[PDB]
């Protein structure tokens, strides 16, 4: 079986909370009035979906989510356009990616069309939480947990699928660009060949916290995740990594690591490669990039810009990488940053409906 | 930093008691006792007083970091009702040690190991009639530690809960004897990597394994043989450590197990077996790399005697077969006694059930 949006039971909150200051926002700390919940059991399958007041979950302390990280999540955004139509951005890709993660977690499958419809009804009810700001958005957090009251390492026979909404302001409180410093220690690895690094499964992030703490203790805002003997640069924290440079053949190139199973195939990532290919003003390469490739390129003044991209931060310029004690300067902000800005402009124009696109859907 | 103290334990006993299960009919980790331990932590005030209270649901904010970013770890140790009807813990200080190290690596707050162990004893004491009346059953102790930070921010939690569940579990196998396991060996999946958390009981290590185990069962196998690297190193038999008893390449009688290089869980059983092996001094004992090629080369030379798993789950679990590159590879474990596997099971079980005294066991308070 599968749950249907048609069967939605709606319990509106009787008291509505004060909306947050659209600038004065700590990320994922403010929650809207309503949540979606759908119960699943092996015995009866999917219960009817519920839109109800944000509340605590009552979970058996043996729930597999708390013991064996039988859990996954998504992140997508709703944007209030210049025309004051609320839009989702490639939401079908987030549904697709969430379904694949469920199968790989052995959580029960669901109808992707129906979840997306339930998400729209939730956003619609809470639409005034979609900020009145051209640099803020509503974060949508679909979450899926095993609630199997059993310590047996097994496919769960009980689960909960729920969706939270959280209004998130501009990544940096100037709303322009505040370049990130990166901590690069090969001692830690986010993901590996034959792992789950290409899925948003909770286990990928729990092992990262110690590295992020270590980043903050050496001044940096994010981890540069290194992989393999040659120290490949994979991901800028929770974001895909782009390098804009003169390559080894002396060519202008936008370069990003390939989707080889250790990389999260970000929606932003694919969009930026599409844009880059469409413009055809420089070479676009899904290729391996090492710290040696980077420092060799830096000594030749061949590096122009480095930036992260994810739902978190559409474009996040990198200014510095801490590596083997020394601080390595990336001249991103000294070069405009021309490409980073052109990309942020185009994605933002699309997200906020300043131009039409296949990538956006107007809210039901 | 600080710690909760056992001296400050607030006890709320259940007014209504659940019926104990048949010791001969126990499904693993499915039955729970009457009481649980809970201790709240905040970065603002530190550790609250510890509570022993009726088993209940946890009330968690749906933004709790445990549910989103696997900010969670656990332990597993057993209480055994001995032949003398004294309840014993087995190496519980090693479980506390491993749980402290996991906490640090998860960025959860540290606690006093002595104090947790004392609180666990008070919980088991209260619920001691749940420790089964059976020489092949036990009480499973599940210390669990979760981030409850109501924030989607990927960060160190400023709110956490440490709780302990008790669950009476029967023998690993219905028969109560050796039922040799078939192993599914697919290099497509990797449990753990260098610079990962595979040497900790952090929840993230286990979630990725379920799909592999389902695939194991779908090809008739009972467990996954976890392979690592281009040489296909044999690391772990499911959630158990892996031992190989054989004539090595130098023609020496050897007990071999993968080294603690960061991808292996340092099991309490593993530690105990290496100590026993070293103490007996009857053969070479090597923490070394073992590949499928090392194994099949040794099999073609009739150099393999026994292969077995070890964990709290299954003290000793003989391996009969490995499915690898579409063929079924026979391990002559059961054709060789299994003499070593039996000697180990005898010793650990005699200790767990108080049939002999040792430094490894502690009598319940
Ligand atoms: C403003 O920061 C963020 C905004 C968003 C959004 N939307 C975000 O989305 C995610 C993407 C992947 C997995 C989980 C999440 C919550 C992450 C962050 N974020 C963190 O949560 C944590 C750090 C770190 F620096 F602490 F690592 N960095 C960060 O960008
Ligand atoms: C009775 O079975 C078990 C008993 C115990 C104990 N005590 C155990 O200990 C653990 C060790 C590491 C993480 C989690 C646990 C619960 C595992 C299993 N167990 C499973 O739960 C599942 C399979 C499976 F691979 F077959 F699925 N194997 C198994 O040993
Ligand atoms: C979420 C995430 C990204 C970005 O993917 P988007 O779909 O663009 O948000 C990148 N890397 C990791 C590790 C992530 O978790
Ligand atoms: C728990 C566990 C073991 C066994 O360790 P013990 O402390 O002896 O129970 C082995 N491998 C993994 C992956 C484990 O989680
Ligand atoms: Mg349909």
């Amino acid at each position: 079986g599968t749950f249907k949006a048609k069967d939605l039971i709606v319990t509106p909150a009787t008291i509505l909370k004060e909306k947050p200051d659209p600038n004065n926002l700590v990320f994922g700390t403010v929650f809207t009035d309503h949540m979606l919940t759908v119960e699943w059991s092996s015995e009866f399958g999917w219960e009817k979906p519920h839109i109800k007041p944000l509340q605590n979950l009552s979970l058996h302390p043996g729930s597999s989510a708390l013991h064996y990280a039988v859990e996954l999540f998504e992140g997508l955004k709703a944007f209030r356009g210049v025309d004051n139509k609320i839009r989702l951005f490639q939401p079908n890709l987030n549904m697709d990616r969430m379904y694949r993660s469920a199968v790989r977690a052995t959580l029960p499958v669901f109808d992707k069309e129906e979840l997306l419809e339930c998400i729209q009804q939730l956003v619609k009810l809470d639409q005034e939480w979609v900020p009145y700001s051209t640099s803020a958005s509503l974060y949508i957090r679909p979450t899926f947990i095993g609630t199997e009251p059993s310590l047996g390492v097994k496919k769960p026979t009980k689960a909960l699928l729920f969706v939270l909404l959280s209004p998130v302001g501009p990544y940096f409180s100037s709303g322009t660009f505040n370049p990130v410093s990166l901590w690069a220690n090969p001692k830690y690895v986010r993901a590996w060949k034959g792992g789950t690094g290409d899925c948003k499964m909770g286990g990928n992030y729990g092992s990262s916290l110690f590295a992020q703490c270590e980043a903050v203790d050496n001044g940096c805002q994010q981890v540069l995740w290194l992989y393999g003997e040659d120290h490949q640069i994979t991901e800028v924290g929770t974001m895909n990594l782009f390098l804009y440079w003169i390559n080894e053949d002396g060519e202008e190139e936008l370069a990003t690591p390939p989707l080889d199973g250790i990389i999260l195939p970000g929606v932003t990532r694919r969009c930026i490669l599409d844009l880059a290919h469409q413009w055809g003003e420089f070479k676009v390469s899904e290729r391996y990039l090492t710290m040696d490739d980077l420092t060799t390129a830096l000594e030749g003044n061949r590096v122009r810009e480095m930036f992260g991209s994810g739902t978190a931060c559409v474009v996040c310029p990198v200014s510095d990488i801490l590596y083997k004690g020394e601080t390595i300067h990336i001249p991103t902000m000294e070069n405009g940053p021309k490409l980073a800005s052109r990309i942020l402009s185009k994605l933002t124009d699309i997200q906020y409906g300043r131009e039409e696109r296949d990538w956006t859907i107007v809210l039901s």
